[PDB]
């Protein structure tokens, strides 16, 4: 199901295990922005979804800091998995930097990824 | 720094242990919604932020599913932490519920929660 | 090269005027939600970019009254129009419904949109 | 109630007219980012609000293009005016630079602003 290797539209690589108590663990690396190689991820899923074909919700969240590089910034996916033949997480994202009380106003981007496997 | 009990706007409980690892875990209770009771939450900080007066980069999710209830849903914030005299916990959120191909446009709801110690 | 009837990826048709002087004019017909017929819409867009190498940055508002309907409701796009053979508008939303100061934290709704000319 | 002077907690002013037809028109000068002076904006509010204690949708629109400077971006504010304490207007934001489509990724930042009629 989620469990799997994910691919979004920019080619960035999602490594997720769906755990029996509604965790998500696994591994993030972005083909884009400060970022280079895997960054640990964390996230919840619901584990009982509704059974009216509605999809399942699910988020994680990236810290962009690893043994390489820290882009001080976080990044939140907020979705849902679509089960079936052509399994699909439809996710729309927060990228929150750490920045000065002054900047704060630009601290978040916002956008939308979709994963296939 | 961002261990312990945090409040927002909404009068929602926010518990968390912020790990050297630079995980977060704890649980939720929020004020309002499809909600009972205490939520799992797991997260992520920048655990080498910058020293430069710049706020720490966090993130957490809470799916909706607790021993109570099941709202099919999910919340993520995304946010900073700023120390000092007034500490803040300050989040933009996306909760997804679950919906039909035919629903997915409303899917996703937005909003901000702003966290503070007292 | 904005100018002319875009539709989305729900079917909605968005018909448009964009003005030497960065006005956007129109109307704007959901396929979806609590709408039906054409509603005003009004805008803005950068009317001296830069280049044709970036979108030319643009936004609307859809207040959801018109003389059949009202939804109690305002939808903002924000996105940026990409000229040439496969011309497009990309857009991220927010819908925000009046509410009850208990609702509000409930009150806004995030998308995004993709608009074609086919 | 919307027509007038507003201020957010950034210290911008948000000078705004709300017509018979549902239009707001008005200037908008922000306190931040690669802005300067006055930019026009355009937006709709329901001139029809429910009478059930809810507040009233509006939204706005500012191209970051004016005689001074152009930071080929727009921003589109969302949001609800309702009483309280004093007049509010409650938003949320989306600012949207010109890109590439492949770095369209970095080019939606998100905010929410709160607008009261107080000179900071
Ligand atoms: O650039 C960064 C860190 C890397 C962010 C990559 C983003 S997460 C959402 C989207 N999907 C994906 O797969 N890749 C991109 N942080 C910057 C933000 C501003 N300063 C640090
Ligand atoms: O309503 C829910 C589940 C509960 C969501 C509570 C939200 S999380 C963001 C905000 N901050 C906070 O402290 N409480 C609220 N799920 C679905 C049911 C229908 N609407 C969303
Ligand atoms: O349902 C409404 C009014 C209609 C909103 C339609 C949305 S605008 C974004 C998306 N794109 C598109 O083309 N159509 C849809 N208002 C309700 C919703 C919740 N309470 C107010
Ligand atoms: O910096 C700009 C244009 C100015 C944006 C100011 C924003 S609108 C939302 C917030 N509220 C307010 O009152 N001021 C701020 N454009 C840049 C963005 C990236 N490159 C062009």
């Amino acid at each position: 199901g989620i469990t799997g290797t994910w691919y979004n539209q920019l080619g960035s690589t999602f490594i997720v295990t769906a755990g029996a108590d509604g965790a998500l663990t696994g591994t993030y690396e972005s083909a884009v922005g400060n970022a280079e190689s895997r960054y640990v991820l964390t996230g919840r899923y619901d584990s009982a979804p509704a059974t009216d074909g509605s999809g399942t919700a699910l988020g994680w969240t990236v810290a962009w800091k690893n043994n390489y590089r820290n882009a001080h910034s976080a990044t939140t996916w907020s979705g849902q998995y679509v089960g079936g033949a052509e399994a699909r997480i439809n996710t729309q994202w927060l990228l929150t930097s750490g920045t000065t009380e002054a900047n704060a106003w630009k601290s978040t981007l916002v956008g939308h990824d979709t994963f296939t496997k």
